[PDB]
């Protein structure tokens, strides 16, 4: 071991490529592309220099960043000497995300410009195919660059022939990015979720392919438009069936008999993401809390959950182990000792560990809920709660659903809430503000085109604001030219803020219109609380129809609630031009809104229901 080994280094990975030292260059940039993982896309703890003018302009440090990693990338990439070890290979697939983000970034956009210096057929016949030697280390080198942005041709069948491992980590690396919002990345992964489900489905386990982002996989898909979207999870949870007996020799329970504790039934519960300062605990705690009037509950998680969430359960644990066979060994075991009659994830796909828990057989009732809204084509989960208001058709999901009263999820209000008001009803707008609350993962080119069209088609002038919620790092630049590419001047693209200034830039807002398919739920609780109206488009899935559902709650008027992309862009144009029905409509919701109804209600139907459901099995 030799000090300073391992700091992420801008400056050693170049010197390490102009030095043609192609191991160390190799995995000084592994180093950068981890660190990038880490902090999510932030370059914190990256050392580099720059020039003093760069000192106070962050996304022009974060631009050249970007370059300078490109500019040695290119270098070193398209050196025909270059071999990538095959340890290698399945890093930098993993990593792939971040090269695309460090391109895409940079005034480059994609790389290319490095695929084209692997074509062999001087020929062309479509320049934008690229023919390759058939050295198999060439087609590695060739998917590594392949990125969401290319331009250059695919062909997955014949890919798949030669071979399906690479291929499959191709699909992976090309679904896991948070950001997939242009035309050239989203009609991409667009074709993957219609082509590689079948394909993954004869897959045999996960050791071949990037399985550290499979849940990056099996949640992502539920940001495209397509009907049958979600047939990617379905297979990725055969082949996570097959991986676990077959790697792990994994052994069902048996769940005919059922333990007791305090004299109820065990509910023990899987948790991801479970902090009480966050979204699901707001809105399942309470009817977990309730649920303890029929069973005594066992909450299994991380210790980023706080006190408040653990006193949710009558007794809580860490969930154990040093790798999933034994998180899972660790999750069976309480299980056997008590005896479960439940199994419950309030949230499935945050963390892989949900994932593979729900391929397993561990109580004679298992079901989820929706603090990830989609189903999740397992055949070993049988129920699904969700407030009746918030389904759209019943086949979306695999699983049966169980619709609970709308006030069955009383919500916990967030601590953040301001307590006093300061309503800005604008009489005079030369400009209509347009406000847009939304992740990356939301942003799409249906979205944007409707977008510009209520630009292009409204009388008044309007300019959006886009609140993005977590875009940072070397996401962010791109977020902006893409969003930029749209709307030019009318738009700007706030960078994630703090909760205060988010509301501060909402707050000068006129109305706001919500994404698309994947709607929101606490951008439209921050909107009615700052008095703002808005339009939102609904569907058959939940995460289309929570909007509608939440809109009626609060007591928006069902002409804000479009089915259609033209009549979303219908309504958001009338309100922007009708100045003052808008304003009759703030007034009135300001005036009556259920905001307060949203965080009470009787939680007790969730227990209850289980118990019904676990009674009729008891006489079976
Ligand atoms: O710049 C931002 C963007 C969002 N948020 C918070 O994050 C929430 C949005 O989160 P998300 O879209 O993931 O889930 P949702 O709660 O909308 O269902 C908002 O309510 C805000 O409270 C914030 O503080 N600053």
């Amino acid at each position: 071991t030799m000090e300073n080994e391992n700091k992420p280094n801008v400056a050693n990975f170049e010197a390490a490529v102009a030095a043609k030292d192609y191991e160390k260059a190799c995995s000084e940039l592994l180093l950068i592309l981890s660190q990038l993982d880490s902090n999510f896309g932030g370059i914190q703890e990256i050392e580099f220099e720059y020039p003093a003018q760069l000192q106070d302009l962050e996304q022009e440090k974060i631009v050249y960043f970007c370059t300078r990693m490109a500019t040695a990338i290119t270098t070193l990439f398209s050196d025909p000497v270059l071999e990538i070890s095959d340890l290698g290979v399945q890093r930098f697939l993993v990593y792939q995300r971040w090269l695309a983000l460090i391109f895409a970034s940079s005034p480059f956009v994609n790389a290319d410009h490095i695929l084209q210096t692997y074509n062999r057929e001087p020929n062309r016949k479509n320049s934008l195919e690229i023919h390759l030697d058939s050295s198999k280390s060439s087609l590695i080198k060739f998917c590594i660059l392949y990125l969401p942005e290319s331009n250059v041709n695919l062909n997955l069948d014949v890919m798949w022939n030669i071979s399906p491992e690479l291929c499959a980590s191709l699909c992976f690396a090309l679904q896991s990015p948070r950001f997939i919002g242009t035309s050239t990345a989203f009609n991409k992964r667009a074709t993957i979720l219609q082509w590689f489900p079948r394909h993954l489905d004869q897959l045999k386990n996960l050791n071949n392919i990037p399985s550290a982002i499979s849940h990056d996989v099996y949640m992502h898909c539920s940001y495209d438009t397509s009907v049958n979207k979600h047939d990617v999870k379905r297979a990725l949870n055969h082949v996570i069936r097959r991986h676990i007996e077959s790697e792990y020799g994994w052994k069902d329970r048996d769940v005919a008999h059922i333990g007791y504790r305090n004299n109820k039934p065990v509910m023990v519960v899987l948790l991801e993401h479970f902090h009480s300062a966050h979204s699901i605990y707001r809105t399942h705690s309470t009817s977990m809390i309730a649920a303890r009037e029929h069973f005594y509950l066992i909450g299994l998680g991380s210790p980023s959950v706080d006190q408040a969430g653990q006193e949710v359960f009558d007794e809580f644990h860490l969930v154990a182990g040093d790798n999933m066979k034994q998180k899972l060994e660790f999750i069976r075991s309480v299980c056997e000792s008590n005896g479960a009659a439940i199994f419950y994830m309030p949230s499935i796909g945050m963390d892989m560990t949900t994932i593979f828990a729900s391929n397993t057989r561990l109580a004679p009732i298992q079901a989820i809920a929706l603090g990830h809204p989609a189903t999740t084509h397992s055949d070993f989960i049988e129920y699904v709660i969700v407030e009746d208001d918030y389904v759209g058709s019943e086949e979306c999901f695999s699983e049966t659903l169980l619709r609970l009263p709308k006030d069955a999820l009383p919500y916990v209000p967030s601590a953040l809430a301001p307590e006093k008001v300061d309503y800005l009803l604008r009489e005079n707008p030369e400009v209509v503000n347009i406000g847009i609350a939304s992740t990356t993962m939301k942003l799409n080119p249906y979205f944007l085109e409707a977008l510009k069209a209520i630009r292009d088609r409204a009388k008044v002038k309007v300019h959006f604001h886009f609140a993005l919620g977590q875009s940072n790092g070397i996401t962010h630049p791109y977020v902006e030219r893409f969003i930029k590419s749209y709307l030019g001047d009318s738009a700007t693209a706030h960078p994630h803020s703090p909760y205060h200034q988010y509301l501060r830039i909402l707050h000068n807002c006129d109305m706001m219109v919500n994404p698309f398919p994947f709607g929101n739920t606490n951008g439209i609780i921050d909107m009615v609380t700052l008095g703002l109206v808005g339009v939102c488009k609904t569907g058959a899935e939940v995460h289309e129809h929570i909007d509608e559902g939440l809109f009626k709650r609060l007591g928006l008027p069902e002409w804000l609630i479009a089915n259609t992309v033209d009549e979303y862009v219908e309504r958001a144009v009338r309100l922007a031009e009708n100045h003052q029905e808008r304003l009759e409509l703030r007034r009135y919701i300001i005036e009556n809104n259920g905001l307060n109804t949203l965080f009470t209600g009787d939680p007790r139907p969730m227990g209850q229901v289980f118990l019904e459901k676990l009674n009729a099995f008891l006489k079976e």
